[PDB]
DNA sequence: AAAAA
DNA sequence: AAAAA
DNA sequence: AAAAA
DNA sequence: AAAAA
């Protein structure tokens, strides 16, 4: 049996698996991996998958291949390879990817309802902010399957620019990222969501930086704004990533303790090796500038450590802003 | 085949499409688009539509037509054109509305589930707080989808008055939005998600002036407490608007940052203007009293900067009220 | 045709229809209400209603009546009156009850799927926390619902108590309560979901009190627990109320606004009445205590005006406390 | 009729039940309790069990049976007891286990759609993060069932160790935590609700616990990681339980206040005995420094009270940390 | 909100 | 995002 | 986590 | 909470 080459491979050329070349026809699977452990270029219908309350599919390097139709019954895929193949047009039920690899596969028009990806390796995958649904889906390793993925740009037509296409997936990764956290509230290890929030505030402040360069590229006025915006993406860059550096991305209390100690510790070095304060109170100075409430005690202008006081107090309220949140979010769920 | 046509139409005068004269009669469809692009006084029925995985309706022009049952088959609306349309009693799943036009139609008694409106215009549209059931909808543009509607109020009869009906829509739209808001936090990009938070608060605030309003219009001890409640709504836009201006409605805060830069410097160029402080401390007293914890070394009652000083430590403390909750949005999901 | 009474009318002691000396046999209804628009002692099964896509009835006086089944199809009831009515072994799927009377009336053992309670009067009705599902439903009065519930004490058999009843009553409607706000989050008016969420809190404070009563009616450590118990209820329940009575349990800024400008007002008028400070620094010295940032330029141990700035110091405090999370509630969704 | 024993019995050695010895057959059940009060080795399947509504099933004693199945009808499990029970390959709808006993149970590949376990016993039972599935579920116990729960390590075969399946237990722990505390958002009483917030908390920090033992026992680099991650999961604990046990775990405003209260009260009594200060102000000296408002009024540097005066302000910040997040629970839902 | 496949 | 079982 | 109605 | 279509 043998049917059509789907126009998702042949013609939409923002695909990963996109050939032009493709063959008309795909062989048609019956699902037995007996005997050959690579498919090529072959489709495998939800309808013609064999009898079974959960179908093991291991060890299977997928090549060129196409899956399509209601995928109801359960399908555990272990440590199985797909590149260049195509999960669009399918509907997944609790679908277990075990240690599988995907290489410039699509997961544009899936949904994939109950799912589970885990220890799986991503590279140049595609997927959609709204035609790939993950509802209630578990993906283990969100920072890899959202940065594994990257629009493909050598088949983009005259007319339409490489540049658009990469801005505009950095959006489109932005938005599928907001679907993960939001799955994973549910769901999944600590890591896994502390992972998926690195990644989808990584994602957002790259999708803004992206947008203010579409503004810029594409009227002095739209200029102005599209730079003011490509600063103030970069600034929120730099400050979220050094806030969850510090605070582990609003998990660990004790990071930012630490981090707190260590600030108070070198200032009261500071202290008393330019001023002749003795230890013993020199870290009671730190930590009493540190916390803002014993500023006013030690702080006088045109004195010799005014400048170092002042930036006591502004350090310590940078770590007001870093630590505040870890207990919010430890205490409140 | 033609159907009696709806009471929706010719009796609810509410309805944006509400028209007493309209014909009797409809004409029942049989979904075929290649002879007529353009409908009229045509009735869509979910149990007519052609037998397709996926209908891709390109380029129709709808007026004064009616949708009715439960679309399960999937649909795509392509630059369509809906004028007077209801579509009342009708169970929509996952349609996808793409740079559609909708001029006063009516999703009251309608439900949307897992429906995209997508690059779509609104106006004088309709919905109902509670019969416009739009579970797991994604709507691409909260603020014009929620102020693209508004109360038909020609056709109110006698003993009903047109401002009551404008001012229950208000109420109206805020439930409606916090519908739209609840469905955006699993879903849609970062931008959606903004616009309907500002969408939300405004139409809150909207709803709270209506009511305020009615409890004004319709003994004494009422009309104090309607006005007092019309001031309090007053108030809470003001601020509201202030300060979701100043922080992008809780999404940025290099905004936040950027603004307060921008106070402490302007303060701290009127310190150096008027009391002959140089710049490379006018801008440490002026940072100092912002974040309020070096106040008290330059605050004195009776001197010539007091007034300079305390509003320094004002502006300080309202810019704490704008930044602390960006920072727990960006840290806290 | 006739049906046996069910148990839970004739023996389940704490439902409020409780009638051991109910009749041993119901009237089974045919859903005709054109001859009596009041039904006794009947039977209303989901299988014997008329068909219809939705069904709407109107000024129906239910009395005695039992209600059964899945009720799949849609109903409306308009100004309908029941009166020692059991929903209970029923599912209702979208049913809306519009300005209906409810006395002494259960909804143990009943699933409200997606319901709709609108301008409904309720007293003396009952329900089980994990019980009475309410998935999705929608209660626009949760207020009424759930402090027109109470628990039925005159059945109580011999070897249990009134008490006990009562004060587990009080932990059932704030699980109950839980379970409606839960359902608010995504649904309903902003005034729904503010009364909400004031009945869920006193509820669960409620629930406090009555289990700390338990604890004490049922050793003497247990005593001192119990008692220690009741005054930490008793205690959060004032600073509770107070709390969301002055912002408007979270709802408008501007109202905690209101209150903080008043005491300033009043702690400004007491510095120029006593101190005779004149007015235009009073308010000064007033709101710069109340901030707290200025504080300790005017608070010295020993002045005659020690007591009322640290009594200033202390409002401010408690007005920070009320303020905050209004704030965060308006900027934060 | 009899069944083959299935592998999860004899093969998986993880699992409580495994018996490498377990006989070869089950007896499959018809589900008749009215001869036999306890099964044994006995296979209950879902398609077998008799025609009702709801089956209650009543002080009945399993001991090494099997369930599997879809149970779609409604069961009711009265005071029963497990022993080496097999959940396992079952879909319960709608179970209630009201005061049942659990012993070496285990409930993976086990799916519990909106069950009910209230009043229950738990003791070494098991579970697994991803394949015991809770949808809507209520644990009305959840610190028992969860630390009621341990890997089994008496089965481990050679190549493996007895440290890891427990260490890596603890991380399962952890997320079926998650899970349990994300059902509890939406049901379940106030006090269920706070004892999972208590265990899922303990969990997360149990499971970094043992994950950085973990990369200890697995260069040097390696080994200071995980020592550092070691001492910060404990500081963690550490703090976590302080205040968790300060404040009711975010429950309980009035415990906060209090403890703030005695903190004040001890640090005035300490003025009042050591420096000489009434107690009329004492008191009034340790309110001041405690909300850190007042503390540069006090405090200087080489002063005989001014450690105490910082020691007095340092409570003060940990109780600020403590408090914040119970007000913002109560008025913040 | 009403309306009512 | 597009596409379209 | 594994396992696999 | 109990109860039990």
């Amino acid at each position: 049996p043998s049917a059509a080459s789907r126009g998702r491979r042949t013609k939409n050329w923002w695909e990963p698996m996109f050939d032009a070349n493709a063959p008309a026809s795909f062989s048609v699977s019956d699902w037995n991996f007996s005997n050959n452990r690579g498919p090529r270029c072959t489709l495998f219908l939800a309808e013609k998958m064999p009898d079974a309350t959960t179908l093991v599919v291991k060890d299977i390097d997928f090549q060129d291949c196409d899956f399509q139709g209601t995928f109801e019954r359960k399908i555990v895929f272990k440590d199985c390879k797909f590149t260049r193949c195509d999960f669009g047009l399918s509907t997944f039920s609790r679908t277990k990817f075990s240690g599988c690899s995907f290489y410039a596969s699509s997961f544009t028009q899936c949904t994939l309802e109950n799912c589970e990806f885990r220890n799986c390796k991503y590279e140049k995958i595609f997927y959609s902010g709204n035609e790939t649904q993950i509802p209630r889906t578990l993906i283990a390793e969100p920072y890899q399957f959202l940065f594994g993925a990257c629009a493909t740009v050598d088949s983009v037509p005259q007319g339409k620019s490489r540049f658009e296409q990469r801005a505009r997936f950095e959006e489109t990764r932005s938005t599928i990222a907001r679907a993960l956290l939001a799955n994973l509230h549910s769901e999944g290890s600590e890591d896994t969501y502390y992972a998926a929030v690195k990644a989808s505030t990584l994602s957002e402040n790259r999708a803004r930086i992206a947008r203010a360069l579409i503004k810029i590229n594409s009227r002095a006025v739209s200029f102005l704004t599209g730079f003011a915006s490509a600063i103030s993406a970069v600034v929120g860059m730099l400050i979220l990533l050094v806030m969850g550096s510090l605070n582990g991305w609003g998990s660990s209390i004790s990071r930012a303790m630490l981090v707190g100690v260590v600030a108070i510790s070198c200032v009261a070095y500071r202290y008393h090796y330019r001023f002749n304060l003795p230890p013993e109170d020199a870290m009671v100075k730190a930590t009493e500038i540190f916390f803002l409430f014993g500023y006013t005690n030690y702080a006088k202008m045109g004195q010799e450590d005014f400048h170092l006081v002042f930036s006591n107090a502004l350090l310590g309220l940078f770590w007001y802003a870093i630590a505040i949140p870890t207990i919010s979010n430890r205490l409140t769920r």
